């Protein structure tokens, strides 16, 4: 419990909710970010919370997930506040708007955000340019252990849902060090059946062709972020289909287009992917089971409704080797990633483990 936790969770977050509809305060926290304009994070990260995989060091376990920062606006704003990786996007091939607002919704009385975005983006070649003014300073901060992510949509009014996803390798895929094939957006008219085993199967294959033919240096790993509703038909078939073409790791998950049981938000009946609390252990859940179906051989980002150390142990005994977090930051602020972080070393250190790559996949050890 330090000082700069309490006052935004008390005081600050609190008061900004207060003054801004969400949607503006977003855009505020961006730029906000962008400029630096938080405390450089105290917590110095302990090699306990190091991870290896992807084919990187990642420094901590707890990123920032897609969605916060979709233009790749504040990459370095979002280093500085202590993730251990960055995720930007998704961006889109074309420029787009998305859905008319009011598009974001708060359900302060969940720790629950609803958003029906619609995948509002700058499109691949304004990120592209954004990303190249930095390449060589996040090839140093990769090589430090701290990795970029970007994370690939389709467009609204796209024919060819594949060429659009081979175009996101194509443009940004030098640029990151993994790519993220989002099909599970709630938001974009049919894209979730993306996910099912044939148009996958295709899908997939045409985008690690794609990757392949990149130079070496330039050559990005290649995850599938996954809904949180799936079937178990569904989840078997992707595992299959994951571990059939060497997919490189899964993201667990997205949004749900569910309304569990129990919200009391005035706006819980709101159109849109639901974050944050009510989504935590449907997610939790969500990995556990991908990583059984992938005998725990395919590495897994966990996302959804993290906001503590425990919330992040879960998903990583559950199976995965690395978090993320979005909502949170819209309760706690900036200094949620610190708490995190602080709060898994301890339990880490409770619960017997040497490090967090220990602890990957341990409740399934029995
Ligand atoms: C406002 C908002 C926008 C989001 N936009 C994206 C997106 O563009 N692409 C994506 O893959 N996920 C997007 N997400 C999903 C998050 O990346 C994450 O999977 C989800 O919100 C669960 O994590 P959380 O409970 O910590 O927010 C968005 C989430 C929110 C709340
Ligand atoms: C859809 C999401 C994003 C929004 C949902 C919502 O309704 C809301 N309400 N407040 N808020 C928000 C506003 C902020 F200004 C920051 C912020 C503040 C500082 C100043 O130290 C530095 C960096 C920041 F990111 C923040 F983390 C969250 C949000 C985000
Ligand atoms: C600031 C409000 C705090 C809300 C904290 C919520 C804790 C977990 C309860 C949500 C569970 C949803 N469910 C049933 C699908 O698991
Ligand atoms: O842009 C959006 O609406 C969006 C995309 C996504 O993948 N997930 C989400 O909750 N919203
Ligand atoms: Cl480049
Ligand atoms: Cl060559
Ligand atoms: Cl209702
Ligand atoms: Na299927
Ligand atoms: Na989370």
């Amino acid at each position: 419990a330090t000082g700069d936790e309490r006052f935004y969770a008390e005081h600050l977050m609190p008061t900004l909710q207060g003054l801004l509809d969400p949607e503006s305060a977003h855009r505020l926290a961006v730029r906000f970010t962008s400029l630096g304009l938080l405390p450089r994070a105290r917590f110095q990260d302990s090699d306990m919370l190091e991870v290896r995989v992807l084919g990187h060091k990642f420094r901590n376990p707890v990123g920032i997930a897609a969605g916060f920062d979709k233009h790749g606006e504040a990459v370095d704003g979002l280093y500085k506040m202590g993730f251990g990786f960055v995720e930007i996007g998704s961006v889109t091939p074309k420029p787009q708007e998305g859905n008319p607002r009011p598009r974001v919704f708060r359900l302060p009385e969940d720790q629950a955000v609803i958003n029906r975005y619609g995948f509002n983006s700058h499109g691949l070649s304004v990120v592209e340019h954004r990303l190249r003014a930095r390449q060589q300073k996040q090839a140093k901060l990769t090589e430090d252990g701290l990795p970029l992510g970007v994370n690939l949509g389709k467009n609204k009014t796209s024919v060819d849902a594949a060429e659009d996803y081979a175009e996101g390798v194509r443009v940004l895929g030098p640029l990151a060090d993994y790519l993220v094939v989002n099909v599970s957006s709630p938001n974009t008219a049919g894209l979730r059946s993306l996910q099912g085993k044939a148009e996958l199967r295709r899908l997939l294959t045409k985008v690690l062709q794609e990757r392949d033919g990149l130079r070496r240096v330039h050559r990005p790993a290649v995850l599938v972020k996954i809904a949180p509703d799936l079937t178990s038909q569904d989840k078997e078939d992707i595992a299959s289909v994951v571990k059939e073409l060497g997919i490189d790791g899964l993201i667990v998950t997205n949004t749900t287009v569910s309304r569990p049981a129990g919200l009391q938000g005035a706006l819980r009946s709101e159109t849109g992917g639901l974050s944050g609390k009510p989504l935590r252990d449907l997610s939790t859940q969500t990995i556990r089971e991908m990583y059984a179906l992938t005998q725990g051989r395919v590495p897994i980002i966990g996302v959804g409704g993290v906001s503590s150390g425990q919330d992040a142990l879960e998903k990583i005994r559950a199976g995965a080797s690395l978090v993320q977090l979005y909502t949170a930051l819209t309760f706690w602020g900036p200094p949620v990633v610190g708490k995190v972080k602080r709060e898994l070393e301890a339990l880490l250190k409770e619960q017997g483990f040497g490090g967090v790559t220990d602890a990957i996949g341990a409740d399934h050890r029995r």
